[PDB]
């Protein structure tokens, strides 16, 4: 069917060739009846596809990048598998390979004849120019890249260039005609090995290659030796120690398609069953990762053994990784521009009323922190992955996902104590906040042992008190994964917009975005929650305690926890009695860790460093707070951190996730999520590979 097939783009008529002995292969077999197309750029390929008019094709990781931009959005369907069949790894090395007998190292580069794979390509120019950018002497506004790599090297084909502007580039490129330095494969010193040619044929004195490419040209020892590689420590090596003498780990070629209604399953079940039965070494008819003879990397990768799955939920840029994206972007940035983002905090706001809570925190801050915004928690913290934004405030269930996906707890937000009034805030522990189940005194019937069929108010889908603490106990109790069956109806913001856990949200003054996990939805969070209890739309709240004294007795004045009696309230506890909110001490759920701040590992030592400035300047004893802006401060709202906080506070060590939440804990976060998985849950799996 024109949907059953997966049309795939080649860029040479010696690919396209390799497709079509694929084809008959492949149709003996009734699968996706694969369709063939024909271009010769990589990018036109790109176009097609984006267009409509291809599926699929194989890019090298900078590709990839630049293929997931706005202009054309493409995902990585496929990881390629590289290594060997007992030791497979995903990700290659850039190495710098010499010949034997040339007394220069790495800084030792000016003036010199290089090899480039292609413009863009990773191993081949991209993570090469990212090592050399200190002798470049680039004036990023008077000239771009190619221009100062032009004055670098004295000539380097460098195919995809324009020798127009740059010649001496592709000077030393191979093949004649205007042909001479194309981007496809029409270009001889074009590509992995074409760069070896390159070095092999005298032109160049290095070649820019991943590791392998040596010894697919060269099979024999005694022609091997003759080649060596360039360490960055200013040293030389064996082609045989890349691992101990290599520039940079880069992620493997994958396959792209369409983000929206691309054959994502048509293509990968077709490029299992292509793996199967024409793996590496499986037919001697069609070899799928081999290219015949002369030309090379035709179609996939060369001595690629198979394919790893990528989770529809990774993008280009998740893929790629953060480290190398930043390298990547770093490469149309100033050395002033990146010094700008690295020196800057950048929070990450959680729906438009916290937006707009950080622009004003950016703003009284002198611009010391900017904001980038997310519609959810879970898209802050992908966020943070792309080195977009830097850190956010999270709660412990939060935590969890966020720790499951590499990020830390920088500082914890510390409340008022008991004890000290001694012992400074940012140097005392954590005393953790209490969850509890809340009701209307006036509902008698209710206590924790008849909850059942009942409409419920929680903070949100994984959080801490507001679900992780109440499914838990609910969950020990029945065995059972069912939460559309516990309670009769309830809003629990996040969930499944149209199980009975998101009937009781109400969403915006207006009625839009119902069960939002960020403050647009009404009866979200410790605040919307008990406004839900309160307001009698369900039975019992789950909240932490605090909640209920910050919103009752005139402490709020928020219209509708105006006139709340605290007493009218009751606490469920849980041998089956219910008490008053003022004998909590032994009425609650269980004890929860403090939310605090995550953010990335190279971020850590800078964030702690800068909100402990700006905490000074607009916290409890701030110096800039009553008057210019108090940061902990929401009217009640929640919003960005927690209004009961009293500062941010510091952790002994360099304390994980597990050791934050608490391995009993974080168990038990575990166990409840076996019954689901989170899609970033699942890109973080694969992701920390
Ligand atoms: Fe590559
Ligand atoms: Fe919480």
């Amino acid at each position: 069917a024109p949907r059953k097939n997966v049309r795939w783009c080649t860029i040479s008529q010696p690919e396209w060739l390799k497709c079509h002995r694929w084809q008959w292969r492949m149709k003996k077999l009734g699968a996706p009846s694969i369709t063939c197309v024909r271009r010769a750029f990589v990018l036109e390929c790109i176009r097609a596809i984006t267009e409509k008019k291809a599926d699929a094709v194989t890019l090298d990781g900078g590709m990839v990048f630049e293929a997931g931009l706005d202009p054309y959005k493409l995902r990585p369907v496929a990881a390629e598998i590289y290594g060997t069949k007992e030791s497979p790894q995903t990700h290659y090395y850039a190495v710098a390979v010499v010949k034997k007998g040339s007394n220069f190292q790495l800084d030792q580069l000016q003036g010199r004849n290089s090899c480039h794979t292609g413009l863009g390509r990773s191993a081949g120019w991209n993570i090469p120019m990212g090592i050399l950018r200190p002798y470049l002497s680039w004036t990023e506004s008077l000239e771009p890249l190619q221009g100062a790599v032009a004055k670098f090297f004295s000539a380097s084909c460098v195919p995809c260039v324009d020798r127009q502007a740059y010649p001496n580039l592709c000077q030393l490129c191979k093949g004649e005609g205007e042909n001479q330095c194309a981007c496809s494969p029409r270009e001889p010193y074009f590509g992995y090995s074409g760069a070896f040619k390159c070095l092999q044929d005298g032109a160049g004195d290095v070649a820019f290659v991943k590791e392998t490419t040596v010894f697919e040209n060269l099979p024999e020892k005694a022609d091997r030796d003759q080649y060596e590689l360039l360490c960055l420590n200013n040293t030389r090596a064996p082609v045989d120690a890349f691992k101990e003498c290599h520039l940079a780990q880069v992620p493997s070629h994958a396959v792209v398609a369409r983000s929206v209604d691309g054959k994502e399953d048509l293509i990968w079940k077709l490029l299992s069953k292509a793996q199967e039965k024409f793996g590496k070494n499986k037919s001697g008819s069609f070899q799928l990762f081999g290219s015949p003879p002369g030309q090379r990397d035709l179609l996939f990768k060369d001595s690629a053994l198979g394919f790893l799955r990528i989770p529809s939920k990774v993008d280009s840029a998740l893929y790629l990784g953060s480290r190398y994206l930043t390298a990547l972007k770093n490469l149309r940035e100033t050395a002033e521009e990146v010094q700008a983002r690295r020196a800057r905090v950048v929070w990450c706001a959680v729906g438009p009323e916290e937006q707009k809570k950080c622009q004003q925190w950016s703003q009284q801050s002198g611009q010391i922190v900017t904001c980038a915004t997310a519609s959810t928690t879970d898209d802050c913290i992908a966020l943070v992955l792309k080195g977009e934004a830097d850190a956010l405030s999270l709660d412990g269930g939060y935590i969890y996902t966020a720790g499951k996906c590499g990020l830390v707890p920088v500082l914890a937000e510390n409340r008022k104590s008991s004890k000290h009034s001694s012992l400074d805030c940012v140097l005392r522990p954590t005393e953790g906040y209490l969850a509890v189940a809340v009701v209307k005194k006036a509902n008698e019937g209710l206590t924790w042992n008849s909850l059942k069929g009942k409409k419920s108010c929680h903070t949100a889908v994984d959080r801490t008190a507001g679900w992780n603490i109440p499914m838990g106990l609910i969950a020990n109790q029945t065995g059972s994964c069912a939460f559309d069956e516990f309670f009769s109806q309830s809003c629990a913001p996040g969930a499944d917009p149209k199980s009975r856990l998101c009937a009781l949200c109400a969403g915006d003054d207006q009625g839009l975005d119902k069960c939002v996990p960020n403050s647009k939805e009404k009866y979200y969070g410790y605040t919307g929650a008990f406004r839900c209890l309160a307001e009698d739309v369900g039975d019992v709240a789950f909240v932490k305690n605090d909640t209920v004294w910050e919103n009752t007795n005139g402490e709020s004045t928020a219209d509708w926890a105006k006139n709340l009696n605290r007493e009218d309230f009751r606490l469920l506890c849980l041998d089956g009695t219910r008490k008053p909110v003022t004998e909590a001490q032994s009425c609650h759920l269980a004890v929860a860790p403090n939310h605090a701040v995550v953010s990335l590992s190279e971020r850590a030592a800078h964030v702690e460093q800068v909100l402990l400035h700006q905490q000074a300047l607009f916290g409890e004893n701030g110096k800039n707070c009553p008057d210019k802006f108090c940061l902990f401060k929401s009217e009640t709202k929640n919003l960005l951190f927690n209004d009961n906080t009293e500062c941010l506070a510091k952790l002994g060590g360099r304390p994980t996730y597990e050791e934050y939440l608490g391995t009993e804990y974080v168990t038990a976060i575990a166990n409840l999520k076996k019954c689901s998985t989170s899609p970033l849950l699942e890109a973080c799996a694969f992701l920390t590979r």
